[PDB]
C-alpha cells in the first residue's frame, strides 16, 4: 500500500484534516433531531442543536464537496452518546451540541446517528478515500454539583446502558472531590475539575479498564486517528499507559490539545509532545501565524524564527497540527481582516511542516468572535471562493510531493513583509514565497534554490497573483513578488535511494507493528534497524518503495534510531524512538518526609527505560507533585511502568547542579499484570 493510500492509519503527513462541528454543518436526517427547546432549527441560538447530523456529512462526500475541497480526513465532534438535559447557566440555556458532555462512551449520541449511520460513514468515507478522526475526551463526564444532584446528570456515567456512578455519593473514588482548578499550576489543572465538569480519577482501576476497552471498540470500527481533548489536564503518567495499549492494539494517528498563548516555548508542552506517545495541535504554530498574518502584530522574522524553534523543541515536528483557527479562539475573519490574508495564512499552512486542519467554514470565508460564535453553521458549499480554490490546489501537493509531506524547512530570502522558505526532501524540492504587503510589490534578487535548471510555473496558476521563475542551478532570476501575491514553485523526481520520511507511532514495545513512509525502499524486502538490531524476513510484514510495516524486535527498553537498508544502501536516521518494556500499568507512587530546600525538586528513577535506568537527567520521572492529592511533606506521581515486573527504585532531590539520593537500599515493588496501583515508601 503507498504511503499515500487511505489505509495509512499511521500517518497524516500527506493529508489535510477538515475539523468540522457535526451540529452545524448538515441536518442530513431531520427524524433525528432533537425535540423541543434543545432544538433551533433556524440555528440562531448558537448554544442549542441545529440537527447538524453524520447523514449529512455522509451527502457531501456523495456529492464530492470534500473531494472537490481537497481535503484528505475528517475531524468530527466526539462521536459518543452525551447528557440528555439542558443546563441554565445564569440566564442563557446551554445543549451538549459539541459533544463534550459525555455520559456513556460506549453507545453513540443518537442526534448525530445511530451504530449504523457511523459504520455507513467510516465505509462511505474511505470509499472517496476520506480518514476518519474523532474527537475524544477522558477527562471528564458532564457538568455537575457534588450537593445538588438535581443538577444537569449530576456527572453520570454509563457502561453501554448500566450505571456506573454519578459525581454525588461517589463511594467507589470514580472521580476526584478536590475542588475546582484555579489553574494557578501544571498540577492543580489535572486533579481538579475543569470549571463544574466532573473529574475522572483514572487512577481508579475501572475507569482505567472503562477507557481501554471504550477506545477499542471505536478503533474496531474503523477510525483512523483519535483526537485527545484536554491533554494538559490528565496525568502523562496514564495517558502513556492508555496510549500503549492502543498501539498495542490497532496503531493510529493520536494527537492532543494542551492548549498554549504565543509562540513561545513552553516546557512541558514540550515535554508531553516528547513523552507522552502522541503529538499536539501547534498552538505555537498558529500563535505566530496569525501574528503575522491577520493581526499585524509581528513581522516575518517572528514566522521563520517559530519555525526553527518548533523544529528544536519537538522530536518529531511532522507529527503536530497546524490551523490558522479553531473553536478555541476567534474565527481567523474579521470585517479588519481581509480575504488575501486568511488566503495567505491557508497557503502558508498548506506547504508548511506537520499535520495542517481546516476549520469548517473556512473556506466560506466564516466569521464569528469567542465561544458559541465561532461554531456557526454552515452557510453555503459553494465551490466558487478563491479560498475554496486554493485550498484544492495546494493539498494534493501533500501527496504528490513527498518534499512537503516529510521535508525539512529553509529560509531562502526574508525581510519585514516577505518570506520565501523552501522544502526540501531527497531531490524533490518545493519553493514558497509570499508577500504580506497589501500596496506594495518586492523586487527579489539574489533569490538561490535547489531547484534545478528550468522554468518553473506557479502551481497555483496565479490565482493570488504568483509568477513564473526560471533556474539556473539553484540561481533564480530577478522577479519581482506582486503586492499580497504567494506563489509555489516545485521539482518532483523518483528518488533512487532508501530515505525514510516517517515512522509511525513513535512508541511501542517488541511485538507491535510500526510504519515507516519513505522513498526508494525499492521492491526488495531488505533489513530494518533498530539502533545496531537488524530485523528481517518475516519480522518485515510488508516491504514497498514507499512504506515498510516491520515488527519491533525483542531488544532492551530505550531510545532508538531507526534506518533502513535497500541493496547495500543506509538511509537516514530516524530518531527518537522509543522501545518499551511490554505492556504497561499505570502506577502511583508516593513518598512521605521528603522535605526541601527552596527551589529544590524532588524526582524519581529506577531500574528500567521506563523509569530513566537510573538516570538524574531528562529521562528521570519528575518534578514529582506535593499539593492536590497529597501535601507536602509528601510528593507523589503518576507513571507508565512495565505491567508484572518487580522494579528497584529510588527518589533524589535536585536543585541546581547538586543531586542528592536516598539513603539505604533501593525500594523495590512489584507491578500488577494490568490495571493501576498506588505504591508508598518513606524517604531514607
Ligand atoms: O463544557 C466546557 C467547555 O468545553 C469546551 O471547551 C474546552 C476547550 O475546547 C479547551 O481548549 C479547554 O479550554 C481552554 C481554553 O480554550 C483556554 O482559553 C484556557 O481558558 C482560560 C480562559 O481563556 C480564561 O478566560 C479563563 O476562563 C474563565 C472565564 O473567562 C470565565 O468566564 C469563567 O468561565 C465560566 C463561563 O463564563 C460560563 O459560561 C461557564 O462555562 C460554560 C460555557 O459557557 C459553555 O459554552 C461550555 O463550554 C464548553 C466549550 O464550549 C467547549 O469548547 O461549558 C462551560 C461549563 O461547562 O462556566 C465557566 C466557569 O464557571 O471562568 C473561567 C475560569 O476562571 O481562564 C481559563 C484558564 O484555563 O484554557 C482552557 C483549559 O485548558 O478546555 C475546555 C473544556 O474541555
Ligand atoms: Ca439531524
Ligand atoms: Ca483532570
Amino acid at each position: 500500500d503507498p504511503d499515500t493510500a487511505v489505509t495509512n492509519k499511521q500517518s497524516f503527513s500527506t493529508d489535510v484534516i477538515y475539523q468540522v462541528f457535526t451540529d452545524r454543518f448538515l441536518d442530513g436526517n431531520p427524524s433525528n433531531n432533537p425535540t423541543g427547546a434543545a432544538y433551533d432549527a433556524t440555528c440562531s441560538n448558537l448554544k442549542l442543536y441545529c440537527g447538524g447530523d453524520w447523514q449529512g456529512l455522509i451527502n457531501k462526500i456523495n456529492d464530492n464537496y470534500f473531494s472537490d475541497l481537497g481535503v484528505t480526513a475528517l475531524w468530527i465532534s466526539q462521536p459518543v452518546e452525551n447528557i440528555f438535559a439542558t443546563i441554565n447557566y445564569s440566564g442563557v440555556t446551554n445543549t451538549a451540541y459539541h459533544g463534550y458532555w459525555a455520559r456513556d462512551f460506549k453507545k453513540t449520541n443518537p442526534y448525530f446517528g445511530t451504530m449504523a449511520d457511523f459504520q455507513n460513514l467510516i465505509t462511505t468515507a474511505h470509499a472517496k478515500g476520506i480518514k476518519i478522526v474523532i474527537d475524544f475526551a477522558p477527562n471528564h463526564t458532564s457538568p455537575a454539583m457534588e450537593t445538588d444532584t438535581s443538577f444537569a446528570e449530576n456527572g453520570r456515567l454509563y457502561d453501554n446502558g448500566t450505571l456506573v456512578g454519578g459525581y454525588t455519593n461517589d463511594t467507589n473514588g470514580y472521580f476526584h472531590h478536590n475542588g475546582g482548578s484555579d489553574f494557578s499550576s501544571l498540577e492543580n489543572g489535572i486533579y481538579k475539575n475543569l470549571y463544574d465538569l466532573a473529574d475522572f480519577n483514572h487512577n481508579n482501576a475501572t475507569i482505567d479498564k472503562y477507557f481501554k476497552d471504550a477506545i477499542k471498540l471505536w478503533l474496531d470500527m474503523g477510525v483512523d486517528g483519535i483526537r485527545v481533548d484536554a491533554v494538559k489536564h490528565m496525568p502523562l503518567g496514564w495517558q502513556k499507559s492508555w496510549m500503549s495499549s492502543i498501539y498495542a492494539h490497532k496503531p493510529v494517528f493520536t494527537f492532543g490539545a494542551w492548549f498554549l498563548g504565543s509562540a513561545a516555548s513552553d516546557a512541558d508542552n514540550t515535554d508531553f509532545a516528547n513523552k507522552s506517545g502522541m503529538s499536539l495541535l501547534d498552538f505555537r504554530f498558529n500563535s505566530a501565524v496569525r501574528n503575522v498574518f491577520r493581526d499585524n502584530t509581528s513581522n516575518m522574522y517572528a514566522l521563520d524564527s517559530m519555525i526553527n524553534s518548533t523544529a528544536t523543541d519537538y522530536n518529531q515536528v511532522n507529527d503536530q497540527v497546524t490551523f490558522i483557527d479553531n473553536h478555541d479562539m476567534d474565527r481567523f475573519k474579521t470585517s479588519a481582516v481581509n480575504n488575501r490574508r486568511l488566503e495567505q495564512a491557508l497557503a502558508f499552512t498548506l506547504t508548511s511542516r506537520g499535520v495542517p486542519a481546516i476549520y469548517y467554514g473556512t473556506e466560506q470565508y466564516l466569521t464569528g468572535n469567542g465561544d458559541p460564535d465561532n461554531r456557526a453553521k454552515m452557510p453555503s458549499f459553494s465551490k466558487s471562493t478563491t479560498a475554496f480554490n486554493v485550498i484544492s490546489k495546494l493539498a494534493p501537493l501533500r501527496k504528490s510531493n513527498p518534499a512537503i509531506a516529510y521535508g525539512s524547512t529553509q529560509q531562502r530570502w526574508i525581510n519585514n513583509d516577505v518570506y520565501v522558505y523552501e522544502r526540501k526532501f531527497g531531490k524533490s524540492v518545493a519553493v514558497v514565497a509570499v508577500n504580506r504587503n497589501l500596496s506594495t510589490s518586492a523586487s527579489i534578487t539574489g533569490l538561490s534554490t535547489s531547484l534545478p535548471t528550468g522554468s518553473y510555473t506557479d502551481v497555483l496558476g496565479g490565482v493570488l497573483n504568483g509568477n513564473n521563475i526560471t533556474s539556473t542551478n539553484g540561481s533564480i532570476n530577478n522577479f519581482t513578488l506582486a503586492a499580497g501575491a504567494t506563489a509555489v514553485w516545485q521539482y518532483t523526481t523518483a528518488e533512487t535511494t532508501p530515505t525514510i520520511g516517517h515512522v509511525g507511532p513513535v512508541m511501542g514495545k517488541p511485538g507491535n507493528v510500526v510504519t515507516i513512509d519513505g522513498r526508494g525502499f525499492g521492491s526488495t524486502k531488505g533489513t530494518v534497524y533498530f539502533g545496531t538490531t537488524a530485523v528481517t524476513g518475516a519480522a518485515i510484514t510488508s516491504w514497498e518503495d514507499t512504506q515498510i510495516k516491520v515488527t519491533i524486535p525483542s531488544v532492551a527498553a530505550g531510545n532508538y534510531a531507526v534506518k533502513v537498508a535497500a541493496s547495500g544502501v543506509n538511509s537516514n536516521a530516524y530518531n527518537n524512538f522509543t522501545i518499551l518494556t511490554g505492556d504497561q500499568v499505570t502506577v502511583r507512587f508516593v513518598v512521605n518526609n521528603a522535605s526541601t530546600t527552596l527551589g529544590q525538586n524532588l524526582y524519581l528513577t529506577g531500574n528500567v527505560a521506563e523509569l530513566g535506568n537510573w538516570s538524574t537527567g531528562s529521562t528521570a520521572i519528575g518534578p514529582a507533585f506535593n499539593q492536590v492529592i497529597h501535601q507536602y511533606p509528601t510528593w507523589y506521581y503518576d507513571v507508565s511502568v512495565p505491567a508484572g515486573k518487580q522494579l528497584e527504585f529510588k527518589f533524589f532531590k535536585k536543585n541546581g547542579s547538586t543531586i542528592t539520593w536516598e539513603s539505604g537500599s533501593n525500594h523495590t515493588f512489584t507491578t500488577p499484570a494490568s490495571g493501576t496501583a498506588t505504591v508508598t515508601v518513606n524517604w531514607q
